[PDB]
């Protein structure tokens, strides 16, 4: 028959192409073990809603999401409601809290996420319809760590260990660890500054001899915009876009913590299977780049200047943004709902 | 006007008696404005169910709540299942600690209390009923206080800070705390070694401006049997010959009163159940004598006209009268006999 053989390549392709799209896998192997269950995979990635959205978790997310459900799995949007309230975002302000996570949804559907496997489940709802799960298995993990392994989640807070360890800085890591296993998750996909926590979980398997353990598919950090103006928002006009971009930080010859590259090589050329730099010809003209290998050897070699990035970087940033521009300008409760949260301070 | 008069004489007296039981009273200013509320407060302590019980947790918990529910209050005990599994009791096992806590009930329902305004609550029971009240309690506390504070309230546990801190160390004060707010307590009533998170509730009120603030009136420590302080105290489940080897052996210093357990047993549990102390003696050591005031008591044992034998053998059979219903209760109810009999089987963690 043969179909055994077609069905080993039909896996190594999905492996491959899900290991594409990580930074790092903890561990590939035990992905492709659970690739062989034979059955939709759950993948996840939370949020706390503590302000507009950076583009690191619309476009560059939608990228990795459709990768994956379009290889047969269902993603969890984990609003992480009660999360930034104890983290202290938006004035711990629940009635904002809710407000910012509605709108994080209104973005998420209209910029490559209005589909059948993904789902947006809110923290506080999901917590409260199993409470005795939920808060037992917390309370278990905290039993399993001393203080000092938990203090070691901080990064998962945006925390620095130099200002003051509040209590709430244990609890966050125990429930952020329950979450892993109260939504029943295969492979944690979050940003690489969660690892910590979601090795605590893969330690916590080990404890309790649990053998069902999750993978770990990271994805790396966009560097920040700058060495408000701070960052692109998934709601950001054209001439916001442009401005943020033109005042970034994009050092010549590095790509090392250049934000304005990991646009281009992250969002962008996955996007569109190219990156077209539009120049004037004494810059070097226009050019196709077919392989982020060309794009960067050309940027380290100083073969493309910064301002020649930037600018190609705005206009493809504001072509990716479209739908997202039109859906918060065109419908009017997204209108109206933007124009409540945009008055938000944004707090710690 | 006559009734006027009468009613602070009356506010005075009830005061004076809701604080004759207490070591400590945080603060009895504020507890006579809360007795000036014309409605019951809300008192409560709070068990691990964790093996045995303890003599200071039946019968002179039974004399404290009923000085507190014929004063004016409603007494919540709450059985700590949660915090016993938090805590590693029992192997951490629930099945266990579900049992003992009904055994705990079965004991404290024959103690002698009035029970028309006692309740026993199961904590996971009442935290499952209202979880997200309960939690965001749980987490707004844990917002308001820094991990070295609540590392402070590590004897609640019953735990010393030279062993490995985990984070439930952290998790079962800040739920400690939230209990004070979920149970609207008026007035927690535990033993002094809770003082630490009791006060923790207190400044957790300043913190959020909330004005409503829980009085603390905790009770002394019972004293271990043994100088300086199994063998070291009396259980609820003890038999007259237990309490008697026990007792026999106690550190009871002749003709001084100081540290001396045996006087601690008299004065907490047994002066106030008989509102006297007979001292049962031959004609040839003074013959019997009633003390009607602690002083009394105080005064004839530190100036020796009371022997310390004297002292140990009407404590002993004192205690052993007042253990008789619960032994009566674990002898003649079958259901209650095997219950007792299936938890002493357990190994205490
Ligand atoms: C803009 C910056 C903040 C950023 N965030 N992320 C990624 O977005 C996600 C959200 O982040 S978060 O809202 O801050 N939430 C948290 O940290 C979590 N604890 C919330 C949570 C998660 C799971 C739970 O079970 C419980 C609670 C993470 O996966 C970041 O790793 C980026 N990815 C690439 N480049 C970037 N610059 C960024
Ligand atoms: C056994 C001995 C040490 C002792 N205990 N108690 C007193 O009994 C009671 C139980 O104690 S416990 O079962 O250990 N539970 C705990 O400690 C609590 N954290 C459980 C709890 C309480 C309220 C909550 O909201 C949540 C959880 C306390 O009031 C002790 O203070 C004594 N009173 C007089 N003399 C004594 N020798 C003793
Ligand atoms: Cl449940
Ligand atoms: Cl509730
Ligand atoms: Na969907
Ligand atoms: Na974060
Ligand atoms: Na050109
Ligand atoms: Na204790």
């Amino acid at each position: 028959k043969a179909q055994e053989e077609s069905k080993i390549e039909d896996v190594d392709k999905i492996l491959n192409d899900i290991l594409s799209i990580s930074s790092e896998c903890i561990q590939p192997d035990e992905l492709r073990v659970k690739l062989l269950l034979k059955r939709k995979l759950i993948c996840y990635d939370g949020f706390e809603p503590s302000g507009r959205m950076h583009i690191a978790q619309g476009l560059l997310k939608s990228i990795i999401v459709n990768k994956l459900t379009s290889n047969g799995c269902t993603f969890i949007f984990w609003i992480a409601d009660w999360f930034a309230h104890l983290n202290n975002k938006m004035s711990g302000d629940l009635k904002k809290i809710k407000k910012v996570g509605s709108y994080f949804i209104e973005v998420w559907k209209s910029c490559g996420m209005n589909m059948e496997n993904v789902q947006f489940l809110w923290a506080s709802e999901e917590i409260n319809k199993k409470p005795n799960e939920y808060w037992s298995l917390v309370l278990d993990i905290s039993r399993s760590f001393n203080i000092n392994r938990m203090k070691r989640c901080l990064k998962i807070m945006g925390r620095s260990e130099g200002e003051e360890n509040y209590c709430s800085q244990i609890l966050y890591p125990c429930m952020q660890c329950a979450d892993i296993f109260f939504l029943n998750v295969d492979i944690c996909q979050l940003g690489i500054d969660q690892r910590k926590v979601n090795m605590l979980a893969r330690e916590y398997c080990d404890i309790k001899k649990i053998k069902k353990k999750p993978v770990i598919l990271s994805h790396g950090m966009l560097p920040g915009l700058l060495e408000e103006n701070s960052a692109i928002f998934m709601d950001d006009s054209e001439s916001d876009v442009n401005r943020k971009i033109k005042k970034a930080y994009c050092p010549p010859n590095v790509i090392e913590n250049n934000p304005i590259y990991a646009y281009a090589k992250s969002i962008i050329f996955p996007s569109y299977n190219e990156f077209n730099l539009v120049r004037k010809e004494k810059n070097g003209g226009d050019k196709t780049y077919y392989t982020l290998q060309e794009l960067e050897h050309d940027y380290v070699n100083g073969f493309i200047h910064p301002l020649d990035l930037k600018d190609n970087v705005a206009m493809y940033i504001n072509k990716l943004l479209q739908p997202v521009r039109d859906h918060f300008q065109n419908n009017i409760e997204a209108k109206n709902l933007l124009n409540e949260i945009k008055k938000y301070k944004v707090t710690k």
